[PDB]
């Protein structure tokens, strides 16, 4: 149920339990893209254990085959990739979070925050310890023909709407209290959306919808 290299391998338990009590805290990345955005994240902290949830996991292995080095070649053995959706997050998933953070989400994810659909509110909020943030950035440019898909059929999401589309109040049902939405024009891309295709430093900026909450009992 994890990568290593470009395999995926059964998670040990013992191993994993070790990880969670040596860490300084603990961060879920929800949705990973090709995960290099958790592997920097990893690199700078490496007292964080950095754990990286996404289904598509083959998009993820040359990020897992960098990992798997020696640290002096670039590994980082704090970094977790783990195969699974977010809906269904397994029981070893559960109450990990000290952070959970959904950077530029697509497909289910993606439409699941925006509507605050249950199983996706729900799933975010079963890997989070209590008080763990929860961080959620979405690229407004995805609302600019051509439209995903996913969300095509939805009015574009912006921070008076989160409140009146009624997301604000299904996040607090669901555990998750509201702190802060806000636009942030002028983000820089590699900060939520880094990739193996693009190189660091390009200058690309995107608006960014930004949501912040926080784990607390639900219902």
């Amino acid at each position: 149920k994890v990568l290593a290299g470009k395999k995926l391998t059964d998670l040990d338990p013992d191993e994993w339990a070790k990880a969670q009590a040596s860490a300084e805290r603990i961060l879920v990345d929800v949705g990973t893209g090709d995960a290099r955005t958790a592997y920097r994240q990893a690199i700078a902290h490496p007292e964080w254990l950095v754990v990286g949830v996404d289904p598509a996991w083959q998009r993820m292995t040359e990020t897992a085959v960098r990992a798997a080095r020696k640290p002096a070649k670039g590994g980082a053995p704090n970094l977790v990739l783990v195969s699974s959706a977010i809906e269904t997050v397994p029981a070893a998933l559960h109450g990990v979070a000290d952070e959970v953070m959904v950077l530029m989400p697509w497909g289910k994810l993606l439409r699941g925050v925006v509507l605050g659909e249950a199983d996706v509110l729900s799933g975010l909020r079963a890997v989070a310890k209590p008080g763990a943030p929860l961080e959620i950035s979405i690229g407004t440019s995805i609302w600019r023909e051509p439209i995903p898909l996913e969300i095509r059929d939805l009015p574009e999401l912006t921070p008076e709407t989160v409140v009146s589309t009624g997301l604000t109040d299904r996040l607090a049902a669901l555990g998750w209290q509201v702190a802060d939405v806000r636009l942030v024009p002028h983000t820089d891309l590699d900060t939520i959306s880094s990739s193996w295709a693009r190189r660091l430093g390009s200058g690309a900026t995107e608006t960014v919808l930004h949501l912040r909450a926080v784990a607390v009992d639900p219902r």
